């Protein structure tokens, strides 16, 4: 076993409009004596799933305003709580994280639901393991909604998804210094920062799964890899690129949080050109990095231009 740790359930007690009940897998294969969390919502027999992919330091919290959109749709929706966030367990030590870490633990859960006709939903690191999934098993998806993510590409193959790690020095630079550096980080503090229309009991949400730093190392742990690449990482993020060009015929939708500093238009128009058939973004001015915040019209207009060419 991994050693991990687990989030008292009376932490989510008066959590802010998440009326929505725990599902929870344990022993996935791969990630013996751990339990991950994640929403199962809408028609459980629906054709259409869309699977909504949190990035850091958030958990399915952040897709609350997203969910009964997709539902209403009358699609199933599953939103999965990586392992260290959330509602699932909490490997102590950083090293356990790893991208294969994260991604292995998508297409696990992937099979064990036996997921198809997948709408993948990303944003973030969402995106960045999301977005390396289609590959795997493509017949299982149908459809992509894009927000503010990329792909963990090196600096020579693509530039735009490395640049924005160093510059500007208030972008992706003070976002890893606010997350690794204090010795007691407060998500609440952090999510008001970087989402400023968040109310207090919304911030509170985000503090929720983390009584004190012990539970944290997964949340140190994502920015160090979006600065340091391991070999793996770099491989599949460069091989998802040629399936996005070359390979995917689905239907996408995409949409960018114009005031977002780490991955706004400058990463985002190159994703576009990368994504055969993606149509022009939807551009929400008044949205940063974490567009789900803003997401009923992300959802509602998705699902409209995907009507559109059913």
């Amino acid at each position: 076993m991994i050693n991990a740790i687990r989030t008292p359930d009376q932490r989510f007690s008066n959590l802010d409009q998440y009326p929505f009940s725990p599902n929870y897998l344990d022993d996935l294969p791969g990630y013996p004596g751990l339990r991950a969390h994640y929403l199962d919502e809408g028609n459980s027999d629906a054709e259409d799933v869309f699977l909504c992919l949190h990035g850091e330091p958030t958990w399915s919290y952040l897709y609350r305003k997203m969910i009964p959109v997709f539902a209403e749709s009358g699609a199933r929706v599953i939103a999965p709580d990586f392992f260290g966030f959330g509602k699932s367990d909490k490997p102590v030590d950083e090293e356990d994280y790893t991208f294969e870490f994260h991604r292995n633990f998508l297409l696990a859960l992937i099979e064990r639901l036996d997921l198809r006709n997948i709408t993948l939903v990303v944003q973030d690191w969402g995106g960045f393991l999301g977005l390396t999934l289609p590959m795997a098993d493509p017949s299982r998806f149908k459809r992509l909604i894009i927000m503010n993510a990329c792909l963990m590409t090196d600096p020579v193959t693509q530039p735009a998804f490395s640049a924005f790690v160093t510059q500007p020095a208030d972008g992706f630079t003070a976002w890893k210094y606010d997350l690794v550096t204090p010795s007691d980080l407060r998500l609440d503090q952090f999510m008001k920062r970087w989402a400023p229309t968040l109310t207090e009991a919304e911030a509170s949400a985000y503090a929720a799964p983390f009584p004190d730093t012990s539970y944290q190392a997964g949340v140190r742990k994502f920015p160090k890899m979006v600065a340091q690449r391991d070999q793996a990482c770099i491989d599949i993020s460069t091989e998802a690129i040629s399936f996005w060009q070359n390979d995917w015929n689905g239907q996408t939708f995409m949409a960018i949080g114009m005031k977002d500093k780490l991955l706004g238009p400058d990463v985002m128009y190159p994703m576009k050109a990368l994504i055969n058939g993606c149509p022009e973004p939807l551009e929400i001015a008044d949205a940063g990095h974490f567009v789900q915040e803003f997401g009923e019209q992300v959802a509602r207009e998705a699902l409209k231009h995907f009507a559109e060419t059913e």
